[PDB]
Parts: C-alpha cells; structure tokens; sequence
C-alpha cells in the first residue's frame, strides 16, 4: 500500500483549488514545501522580508479575485507577514498566509520552544479567519475553508497555521484521492431583491445632479463592461476612487474626476458602488460634501457597511455584477442626466485640464524637477502604452501621480490603499509582474520605497520587466529641512542617493533623470527592454508641500 | 497666564525619566513631536522602516538598562513597530513604543478611520502592558507606569498609544510642573530568603561535576565583576549563552564553552544564571543533557519560570546581582571544583581549539573562502579591538561566529536572540554605534542583511562608525543548489551582489574581500576609518550546511 | 508493566501540589474526574451553577493562601467558570480554574463541536496565565506551573484547558513516578534593600500627622502579629479596607476607622500596606485627601504598582512580611505618633461611635426595621463569637454592615472585593465552611443574593453550619419606588417574599425577623444549631438610600 505525506496533500489541495504561485521567504521548518512546489512544476517567489512578500500575495489577489498566497516561517516569520494580511484585509484583498509553527505540547505551556508564539490567536484581528490544520486528513477541508473564506462575502484575509508535524505525517495515496476535493462555487453570486433595486432607481430618475462613485471594489468585481454601460446609458458623471482609476479610463467624457470637490459639493444624489464613505470619503461630511447629508445610493455585497457613516437611502447589497445588471435594466430608457449638469462639470473638467497642462509643460532647472514636468512625461507614456501596471506609493509622489497620470485599463494602478501604507511597492511590482506577465513601472516616493526598497534584489533576480521611477527629492514632503540644531540632520531628510547604483549592484539597469527629456528617453528604453530598471528622477527638494 | 501642550508635556515627561533618544520613523500625527524633541536638543534617529527602528530601541534596552523609545506612526506604522516590540518581550529587553493613534469616537465604531486600528488592544500579546494616554494631565504618570513596567519584574516591551487630539490640548505650566515628576526607583532590587541560598549552596558544595551557565539575563544585570567573583571563587567551570559571552572574557581558563556537549550531558549540578532552559537549551532534556534530570539551581528575577521545563532543585528568586552578592558569601571559604573535573574539561577545550585553529589558517581559492578562515580574521581583530559592538545573525554566519570570536569585553555581542530574528541587524548597529560612542562591527549572512539592509542608508546617514561584514555565499545556507526546472532560479538562492556597490551609493565606502589578507586589511582600514563601511566577503557557495 | 492514566496522574499532581478540595460541576468530559477525585478521598463540592463554584475557589484561595481550585466542562460551563476567575484576578485571590475541553481539531478548524471554544485564548484576559495540558507526560509539570503563577509575585488567576483526550491517555507507573515532583518553595519571600527601608523610616519619622492603611493584600500575606507590632511600637493611627476588618481588631484603640474622611484628609505621611490606591482610596485625590498631593510609602509585591495613581515617595518592593519585618527593625526605639494627633482621631472616633449607638438603639415597627438597629444584633453577636466568617454583599447592606459589625478576627469577613461584585455569596459560604470548618453568617441585600440565591440548596446539601441573613427590603436600595405606568412595576422593585420557605424547600431552617430581638433569637439559635439556616430579615423598603 502506496503512501504520501503532508507536504504533498498539501500541494495537491492547493493545486485543486488553482494556485500555481506562492510568494514566502524560506527556513524552518517549511523550506522542503517551497521545494516540493518547485520541483511539482509551480512557481514560487522568494523574498528579502516577508512582508513584501505579503503585500505581493495580497495584490495578487486584488488583481486575479482569487487568494495570493504567502508563505513563512514560526513566530518572527509570520509577524511580518500577518502585517501584510492586515493589509489586505482591511482592502478586501482575498489571501492566505500559510506560517509553518511549533510544537503544540510546548507552545501551550508557554516553555519557550523554538520561535514560539500562538500564530492562530495572534492573526485573529488581521484576517477573517484564523485556522489551523492539525492532521494531513483534514488539509483537503482546511484549504476549501480558507479558499472560501478569503473569497466569499466580502473578501480578505485568512490565516493557516502549519503546525511543523502536520508535513511529514503520511496517509495512504487511496485515501488521499478520497479526500482531495474542489470547492462548488467558492464566490458565489448574491443578487439583491426588486424593491431594493427600484428605490435605487427612483432616486437616480428623480436626482436633478447625480454622480457615481466608482471604488476598487467596483474595479475588483471584473464586470467592466457592466459599469461602462450604467454610466454611459444613464448619462451620470461619474468619479473613481484611487485604484478605480482605468475602470473607465480617465479621460472618459463623463469623468468629473478633474472637478471632484466640485461635483460631492453640488450633487444631490451620489451612487457609491463598491465604495466605502470612510476618510478617503471623509465621511460623507464636512466641506467636501457641502456640509448636508446627501440621498445615497450604495451598492455592496457587505450588508453591515450599510448606515457605517451616513444614513443611506437606497441600499443595494450584493454582488456588484448581479446589482449593476439588475439596476441598469430598471433605468432602460429613462431620460439622461440634466445637460446642465454634465456640461458645467465638463467646462470645470476643461478649465482645470488646461491649468495643469500648463504647470506639466513649465521649464526646471536640470537636477531639480518639480512633480508637474516630471510625473508629465510618465502620463504621455501611460496613454501610449496603458496596458502596464503603474505601482505607486509616497506624499507628494503619489497624491501628484494619482491626478497626472491617467489610465485607461482596469485594475493597473496598484496604491497604498486603504491605509495609505508606505511599504507595498516592491512587492506589488513583483506580484504584478508575475500574474500579468506585462511590464510594471512604480512611481515611488523616495522615504515610500525604502521601506521595501531591498526588494529591489528580487526584482532583479527574477529578471522582471519591471522599471522603478524614485521621485528622489531627499526627503519626507521635503528634503531641504533645516538643521535643528547644529551638527544634528533633520528628521525628514534623506540622502539624496545614487539608488541608481543599488539597482547595478544586484544586475539592474541604472539612470539617472535630471530633466523631463532625460526622465522620457530613460522610461521608453526601460520599458523597452523587458528588464529590470530603476530610474533616479531628481526632484527638487522644495517642490513639495507637507499640508 | 502662561500654557504649555501636549507635545512639550510629553517632551519633558520622558527627559524626567532619564530618554535623550528616540529611534522612528515620522509622519502624521506625529511629526512635530519629532521635530519638538531635536528643537528641545535630545536626539531622533530617523529609519526606513519602524521595524528596523524598533529592533534599535530594543537594543539600546539591554545595553544601557532603560527603556529604549521608538515612534511611530498610526495603523501601519504602529504594526511595524509592534513587530520588533514582541521581539523586546521575548528577549527582556526593556522597550517602550510610543505610537500616534486616530479618532477615538470613529475606530471605536469602526467607521473607517484614516489609519484605523485598536493599536492598545493590537499590542496585547507583544508587550508585558498597553496603555493609551488620553489626557494631558496623565502624560506624566502615564510614561512613569511605562518605565516602571519595562524595567521592573522581568524587563520587556510596553506600548503607549498617543491619540492624535493628545497633542494638541493645553495646560498652565505651574499645573504641568506640578504633575511632572520623575519616578523612585523604578527597577528595584528584589533580595532572595536565606533558605533559598542555604539550598543552593548545598548543591554546590556537594556537586562532584558542576557547571555554571550564564545568560544574557546576567549580562544584562551589569553586576560583571559579582558573577566573575563567583566563578573564580567556587572555581566551577562555566559556559556562556550567545549574548553572554565576554561577561566573563570568552579566553577564561575556566571556560567550557568548546565542550559544551560534553560538560552538559556529564555534569551532576548545573547553575543557571540568567539563562532559561528554553529551546537554546534543548529544554533541560534529551541527548545533550544524559538523558537525565541534573539538579538544577536557577537565578532569575521571573518567581514562575522555575520549573517551567524541569524540576528546580535550588530555585533563587529575586534580582541577580543580590543573589549572586549572597550565594558568594554562602560559599565563602568552601573548596573549589574538583580538579579531575575542571582539568578533564580544560583538556577538551585545548585540544578542541587546536582543531578550530587548524581550520582558521587553511587556504582556499580567490573569492572562495570558508567560514573558519574568514571569521578567523575578525577573530584576531577582535582579540586586538575589544570595546567594539559585535552585531551578528544568519544561518552559518551566526553559528560559525558564536564560535570563532571571542568576546573580552561583556555586552558587545548583539544577536538574533530567543526568536532567532533575521532582521536585527542594521537596527542593532544604529542603537550600538548611537549608546556607545565607538565602533561597531556587524557579521551578516545574506539572507539574514535583507531582511534590513536598505538601513545602509540610515548608518551613512548619521556617519556612524559602523563596518557591516557580509557572509556573501549566494544564499540560505549555499548559494548552489540546482534550478528545479529549466530556467527557473532555486528558492533559497540569492544574487551574488556587489553590496559594496549600494554602500557607496549612499555615501559610505564599499570594499570586496575575495581573500582572508584582503577581509584582513579592510576590516582594519574601516574600523579607524570612524566611517560607515560595507565590506563584501566573497565565501565559497558549498562551504555552509543546512541541517 | 502496568500502566495509569490521564485521570490519575492528574489526581496525584494535584495532591502533590496540597490540594484536597474542588468546587465545580460536572458533566462531558470532566464527570470520572470528579468521581474518581472522592473515591481518592479527596472532597468534591458539586454547585448549581459553575460561577459560583469559581467564587468559592477564588475565597478559598485567599483565606488558605494556596490556589482554589474549579473544576468546569467545556464551552458554557467554562465561561461561567471564568467569570470567578477574572474576579479572583482582580482581587489578587490565588486560583486555577481546570476546563475539559474539545477535539483540537474539530475546534481549530471551527467546524462545529461539541462546546466548541478556544477556551485556553478566551481566559487570557481574566488570568495571569492560560496554559493547555495536552499530553499526559506534561501534567506535572503544568500543574507545578499552574500553582506557581497563581502564589507568585502578585497572586491571582491561572486557566489550566484540559483536552478531552488528556484523560484517556496511558503511561507507565514507573514513568508517571519519574516525572511526577514537588515544586520547592512556589511563594517565595522577596526581600526589599536597605535604601528603599530607610526611605520609608525617613518619612514616617518626620511625619507630622501619619496614617497606616491596610489593605486585603496584608490580611492576606499571614503576618498578623508583624503588622500589629509595627502599629502598636510606631503609634501610627490605621485605617482597614473593607477585608482587612479584623487583621488587627476593629475596636483597637489606635484604629481611626469611625473618623475615615478626617483622617485621609488631613494626613501628612500615608503608609499603603497591601492596598492599592485604587477607586476604594478615591485614587489618592479628590475631597478625601484634602485635595492635596500626599507623601506616600508603599509596601507591595507588584513593582509596578508604583505610581499607577499618585507619585509616591517611599516606594517598598517585596513580601509585606519581609518588608514589614525590616521597617520594624529600622523604627527601633524612634518617637510614637503625636499624641495630639492621635488624641485628636481618637475624640472623634468616640463621638462618632457614641452617635452610631444611638441609632442602634432606636425603635422601629415590627417588619420595619432600618439597618441600624437590625445590624446592631449581628455587630452583638460578632464581638462574643469572633471565630465565624462574615460574607457581605449588596449596597445599604455592605456599606452598613462594613460601618456597624466589628472584626475581631483576621481573615473572617469576605465580601463584593474591588469590582464590587453582586454574586459572591452563597459560594463564598460554601467555601469559607469548607476550608474553617467553622460557622458563617451571611448578611445579603436581597437583591445581591439573588445572582446566587440557587445555592441555597447545595450549602443545605453539605449540611454546613452557614446562616444567610437576608436584608428583605424589596428592591435594589429601596422596595417602595412607585409604578412607573398604570400596571407597570418599577424596575429596582423585588418581590418581598419569604426566602425561608426557599430555604425549607431543601432541607434548611427558616426563621423570619420582624424585629431586632426576633433577630437575635433566630441568630443565637442558627449559629448554635451548627446547621444550614436562612434569617428573613424584615427590612422598612424605606429606610435604604441610593446615592
Ligand atoms: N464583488 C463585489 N461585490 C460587491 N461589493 C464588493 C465586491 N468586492 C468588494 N466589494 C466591496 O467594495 C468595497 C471596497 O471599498 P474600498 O476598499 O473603500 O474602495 P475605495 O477605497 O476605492 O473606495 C468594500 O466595502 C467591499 O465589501
Ligand atoms: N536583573 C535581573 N535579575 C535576574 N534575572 C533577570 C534579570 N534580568 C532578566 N532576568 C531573567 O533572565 C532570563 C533571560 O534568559 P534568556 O533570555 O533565555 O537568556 P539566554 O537566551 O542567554 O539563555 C529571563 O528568564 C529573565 O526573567
Ligand atoms: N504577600 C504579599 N506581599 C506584598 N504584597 C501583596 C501580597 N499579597 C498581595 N499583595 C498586594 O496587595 C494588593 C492588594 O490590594 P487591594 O486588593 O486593592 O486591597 P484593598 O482593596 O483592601 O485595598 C495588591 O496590589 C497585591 O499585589
Ligand atoms: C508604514 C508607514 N510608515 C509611515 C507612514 C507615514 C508616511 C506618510 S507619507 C510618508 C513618506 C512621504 O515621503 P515620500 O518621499 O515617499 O513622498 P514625497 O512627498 O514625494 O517626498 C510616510 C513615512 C505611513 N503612511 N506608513
Ligand atoms: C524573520 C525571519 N524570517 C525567516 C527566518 C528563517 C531563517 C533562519 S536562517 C535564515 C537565513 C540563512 O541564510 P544566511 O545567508 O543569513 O546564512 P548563511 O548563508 O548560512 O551563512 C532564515 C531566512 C528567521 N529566522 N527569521
Ligand atoms: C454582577 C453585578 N450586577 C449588578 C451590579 C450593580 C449593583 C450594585 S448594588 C446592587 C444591588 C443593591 O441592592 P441590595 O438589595 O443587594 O442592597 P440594599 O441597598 O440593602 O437593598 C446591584 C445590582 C453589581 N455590582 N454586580
Ligand atoms: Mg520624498
Ligand atoms: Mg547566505
Ligand atoms: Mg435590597
């Protein structure tokens, strides 16, 4: 009677349910699994720090709509990267982070075993679900549990705890095959009822200034063609959301993205889909949305998210697909949004075009470029090739790069989220990399990228086409900071470096920009070539501002 | 009349209690205390990543026994933080981390807050007390009860949560001067019954085969020349743990460290200083201690570590300088250790030295050295620079450098600790260089220097006296093991990287070491240099082990 | 080769440990254990409800000295169980509360078993230490773990998850005799140094106008004759905390009890001796202290206690006994108090005695009598029959009670602790007649002794010579508060009935007292009985306030 072990009824369950890829960093006890994966034909990508190697998994996630996945180490390992399933959560980024961990008997008298910890009961708050496999026959129902846990509802992360003798335990190959199962339908579709629909479309026939806010969980649900044709068919301007951006591209004629304090200001009816009211929102409240209490139309398949911050007035929850479907055939062949409307959003859209227009064609000196003229050229680029992924992460750099450079596909731009996490841009260049097979160019903050900046290594090691553009102005907001006291550098200062010469030091291609033609000639040979660059775009150290 | 705020309150709070050091990274809501505390003429040390920043305060923690303060930001920099906290509890090492936090009306409904997160409640499990100052009236009191818990009992990490609107309150300064106040005593002396002492000087005076092994626990006590007393005195061999090393000089002829093994499994009683019989110490149990019960006598500050994996025949329960100080004069005038005993061990450790040595002087291939005459080098430098800060972590380069340099001089070796950290070591080499006033040499494995090497920049940043040796073999453990498929790199390989290279792009100096005359002259061209150096140690991809 | 098994080993680490009692309920999967506890000849007392059970464990900790133990099932019955347990760890009562518990993994993977919690994780805010036995060879040394944590350092309570399958498990006698051991000395003595002494003895001898307060944590320490030589040889006025009634006799003459507010507020030098300045001490501010900063010494064994509130001076860290024993030492031969200052609380205190008296001595209709000529009777009683145990609970009933019954005796009146707790009653008597062997006298609110009222009949079932005097006023303070609406009764409104009956139900003697002689009677009669009885003390709902 033929036998198989745990590493490999894990890599079976894990394979059944279509990962093919796992992002980790190796070492005790779960070097061999990473192995095993590799030589089985799959792919797995190795890391400087665990953490980056979470936030790749996570935004994996958010691109495919099935879970990244992370693999660590016990105790320390797994911190790192339970701060990236945060992350993830908190987006609603679908992944699993699978930790090898210790042993039961002396975790559970806290005798102090090798890196010991309980990772289950410390990963609660930082996933949807914490579990733990304990026995090789219950992996196959362990991995449909995290599968549909990280998918289903609303998404986010899970945690799996492999205790270290869960992989060598054997079980016979016939029993293995008995257990090994595919989940039916692990995201299903939930489609909401006819009354919840028909009040949302009541309140948009009867809006006199409507708009509609589009969010990553719009660009996440993959019905782009869907959400085009509720906008262009009712006639409703409409703004995205950071990652929104691309959904429709943002040069559509219906975005009043250009004039959005404008349009929260002045609508009466404003159509959230996918969207949370929270601090990227600021509330639903306060000056930006002219301090009253708007009628909200809000789609979202979490039911609770409802009434969060202001009273909604027609609440649509379900699956944005099902919801957008259903409520574009109650809006067939109402009247289009007020022309007076959508004309005098479009005459502010154009007037503030034109007015950055001109600050991105101003003339700098050579070495200190400002954030319009440099972030320019790397917006004329987008528009000739919009089906690469734009990582982007930093203050200036990325609230800057978030209004010039325009996208015209869905789900390229990758940001700090959320949270506004500095941290995620290596990662998510490695993860989008991998699962487009496309290139990337990241935007990065020069104090954003050190906080993954190492990672530039990984980049490198497996030759990704990758192009890393350092808005190197030598600081935090500004890198011109007085001394403090004599002697003593300012906390916000930051060498003005040659991250240039890291790149070459793991086999890169380095440049330097000191001007927008060097910044263009740079980034079309980088992307040119299908191999890994970074760019050091030098920026002058008073264009930003703090705020 | 005349007020003062939140952010001076808090300011003056932590001078009273003897902090003119911060280690953080800046940001909202809390870059302006930053900016306050180097106005005010104390000193920041601004990171890449707050994990590296809190592996720093950690550090300083067990150097200078007060706590050593890190700041943070909200949500994802609290996180980061919080990492390196766990690692100060884990370790002992007395921590406060000191993070902004958000609203407190709307995380507390989970509305989604800029940066939202219960970062009091988060804390829990990574600190001995979370605490949440609200008011400025509590400032004061608040940091004295942060003190007093990281550096009473057993020393550890706290976290402080400073809610953004802290900041900004205001209060008359003949108020605040009146609640300021700076703590009696705050890590008190805790003396041990007499009974207790008559037990284990019973033990000891009737031992045939005793040993003494020391922790960092007793490094950390600073009570050096007490327990060297005890040695000398009782004349019972010893054996230090990794950081206790140079308490007593690793050169003792009373050291049995080069035959641990063999003292371990044939010794009756065994004296714990310091030391837990954790995992390092496989737990007082199995083949490396005789597969038998010793009896035991243990000193340590924590009353329910006794018997937490074997049986404590002399429990000594209190602070270690007064235990030792008691235990000495219980002993006083006693014969010392059995000559039979000690000089069976001495012979081992002679003629296990004369092994060592035979490796140290082997020759190998250009930029194909090995860990014995690589570390060989440092060895004698070492031994010719004692008052210098040894940083060390890896795999192979932690095991062989434990083993190799000897330290004379008692907390200068810094490592990965009782979670086996990869990451300590940029941070380590700030926080050493910034206490100590002198020069700092870091020992890293590869893999190990990822996990905070973009820190480089920090350590050129300050122009710290720091020369960072890289163990460049390609890898975890080797740097050669085969492509599992065609094209696709293996998982446990890294770029043979010029290190050297992104050193110098941060203003530092980078050297290659292809051989033991050229690490030699490097190591001594760097370290009266008074620089920040890199120097890149080309070792043979076969020379490590895995298991 | 014969073998034992999970029950047993657990029995006989249990007994080594030197406990003979168990309070709980049984049921899956704990039933054999219980049983087998009492076939042993080891005593089991079965409750109605697990809460109950777990304040039984919890007084029975205090009054001993050595942990109470609860024995619960899984799920409902261990949250019940550890509601005791929280409050055990709040009132520093040294505890361990054992739970049968689930498969793992069934209950790691929350796929719906039977009682299904991580009950180990939900303890961890209630205790000092959760642990899980999970392998029969591990038993001993968890029990000694458990017994460590409770009566080390600050006592309190410590969660032990026994797994269902623990208890089935075999070993070897030969084994289970090998591993099976005594902790030496789990409580140890903690002695302070002589600097932190003679800072104390410094301020005590300069104080102008000293006080003594002693705490619950001094009752508790066991050195009753130490800490009245300190009072009686220094002169210092005392003042008890509600349990620390009897450490020295209530009627001492140095006890300025009767004159509290006086005394707090008008002190210059405050000893705290095992008390903390908590809500109970108005936090060391406010009216009751004059609204001035005092000059504090306290004597704890937590280190950082210190300074939770209000800076203090004269801070001493250690076993009261120790320390006590050393200040005595250090006070040799100084001056007694001022006898002006002294003269001046005494004068007070006899006027304030002079006019309880009267009120004690008034007149009131037969069913409605206030509670002071009601409490008179037991205050009587107490002073001619010192050796009974005093449990005390609800609002008009404890604040009178506290005020009126005189302790003569240490360790005798048990009470709601520092969460003023409703509900500690009728195990309180349970235990405290368990562990004397002695009388009780219960004097409940009517509305406190409901949240145990049911265990009325398990102290009926054990025979055991308790007496529950319930204060029937009708109501939560008052039992006249008007019907809110026509038909509606007011929400603070009980039945007035008639707990004898209740009583009589299961076995017990009932007596009903309409006035202070009817009282007196029954209350002669009950005690000398040496019987479970129930007074129904006929309160005016009128005479309570509520404030
Ligand atoms: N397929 C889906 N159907 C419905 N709602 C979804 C789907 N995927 C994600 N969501 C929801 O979309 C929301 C995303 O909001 P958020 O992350 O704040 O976006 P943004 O920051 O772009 O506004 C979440 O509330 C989530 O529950
Ligand atoms: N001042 C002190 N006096 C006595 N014991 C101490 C003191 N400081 C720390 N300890 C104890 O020393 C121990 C440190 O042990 P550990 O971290 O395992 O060292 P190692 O890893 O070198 O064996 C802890 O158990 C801690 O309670
Ligand atoms: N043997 C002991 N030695 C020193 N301190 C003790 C001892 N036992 C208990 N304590 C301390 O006594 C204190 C009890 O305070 P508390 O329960 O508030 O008493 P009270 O409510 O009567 O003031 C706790 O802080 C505890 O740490
Ligand atoms: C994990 C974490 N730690 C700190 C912070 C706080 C922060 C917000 S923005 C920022 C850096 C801004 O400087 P950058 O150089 O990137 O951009 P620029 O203005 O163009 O110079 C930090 C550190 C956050 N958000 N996350
Ligand atoms: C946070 C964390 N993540 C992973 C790991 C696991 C590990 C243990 S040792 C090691 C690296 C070994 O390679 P290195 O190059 O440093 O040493 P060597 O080539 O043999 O000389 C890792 C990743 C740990 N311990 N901590
Ligand atoms: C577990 C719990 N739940 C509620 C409460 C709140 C409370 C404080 S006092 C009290 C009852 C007071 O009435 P009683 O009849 O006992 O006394 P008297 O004035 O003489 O009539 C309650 C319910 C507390 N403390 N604990
Ligand atoms: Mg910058
Ligand atoms: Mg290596
Ligand atoms: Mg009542």
């Amino acid at each position: 009677v033929e036998l198989t072990d745990g590493f490999h009824v894990l890599i079976d369950a894990l394979k059944m349910n279509d990962i093919d890829t796992m992002y980790g960093v190796v070492g005790i006890p779960i070097t061999n699994l990473a192995r095993m994966w590799q030589d089985d034909g799959q792919r797995f990508y190795s890391f400087r720090h665990e953490q980056h190697a979470g936030y790749a998994a996570s935004i994996a996630g958010y691109i495919e709509g099935k879970p990244g996945v992370c693999l660590t180490v016990s105790a320390p390992g797994f911190l790192n990267g339970v701060t990236s399933l945060a992350h993830a959560t908190t987006n609603c980024f679908p992944m699993i982070l699978l930790s090898g961990s210790s042993e039961r008997e002396i975790v559970d008298l806290q005798q102090g075993d090798y890196e010991e910890m309980d990772q289950m009961n410390v990963a609660r708050p930082h996933c949807k679900a914490s579990f733990r496999i304990n026995s090789i026959k219950d992996i196959p129902i362990g991995i449909a549990r995290a599968v549909r846990t990280a998918v289903s509802g609303r998404p986010g992360g899970v945690y799996v705890d492999l205790p270290a003798k869960l992989f060598g335990q054997t079980i016979s190959v016939e029993e293995a095959n008995k257990l090994l199962f595919k989940p039916i339908d692990p995201a299903p579709a939930q489609i909401p009822a006819e009354d919840a629909i028909a009040r949302a479309a009541d309140l948009i026939k009867n809006a006199k200034r409507p708009v509609i806010m589009l969010g990553k969980g719009a660009a996440y649900a993959q019905c782009d063609d869907e959400i085009r044709a509720l906008v262009e068919e009712t006639g409703i301007p409409f703004l995205p959301m950071g990652m929104a951006k691309g959904l429709l591209p943002d040069n559509h004629p219906q975005s009043a993205a250009a004039t959005r304090a404008f349009a929260l200001a002045q609508c009466d009816v404003c159509v959230l889909i996918g969207a949370r009211l929270n601090w990227l929102m600021q509330h639903g409240k306060g000056k930006t949305w002219g301090d009253e209490l708007k009628k909200y139309v809000q789609i979202d398949i979490q039911a609770n998210e409802m009434d969060s911050n202001q009273p909604i007035a027609a609440p649509v929850v379900g699956d944005i697909k099902s919801a957008v479907s259903l409520l574009r055939k109650a809006l067939k062949g109402a009247p289009k949004a007020d022309a007076e409307w959508t004309g005098a959003l479009k005459a502010k859209v154009d007037g503030n075009k034109a007015k950055l227009a001109g600050k991105m064609t101003a003339e700098t000196p050579s070495g200190m470029m400002n954030y319009s003229n440099s972030l320019g050229v790397v917006r004329d680029f987008m528009l000739a090739n919009p089906d690469i992924s734009l990582v982007n992460e930093g203050a200036n750099a990325l609230d800057n790069t978030r209004m010039i450079v325009d996208m015209l596909k869905p789900r390229k731009r990758l940001d700090s989220g959320t949270w506004g996490v500095m941290g995620i841009g290596m990662g998510y260049c490695v993860a989008a990399a991998a699962v487009t097979g496309k290139p990337v160019i990241a935007v990065e903050g020069d104090s954003a990228f050190g906080f993954s900046g190492m990672e530039l290594e990984t980049i490198c090691r497996y030759n990704l086409p990758v192009t890393v553009i350092i808005m190197n102005n030598g600081g935090i907001y500004k890198g011109n900071e007085a001394d403090p006291q004599p002697g003593v550098i300012s906390c916000t200062r930051l060498t003005r470096g040659r991250y240039d010469m890291m790149m070459e030091a793991f086999g890169g291609k380095g440049y330097v920009a000191n001007t927008p033609a060097e910044l263009k000639a740079a980034l079309e040979e980088a992307v040119a070539s299908g191999k890994p660059c970074l760019i050091n775009a030098m920026i002058d150290p008073d264009a930003g501002v703090e705020s």
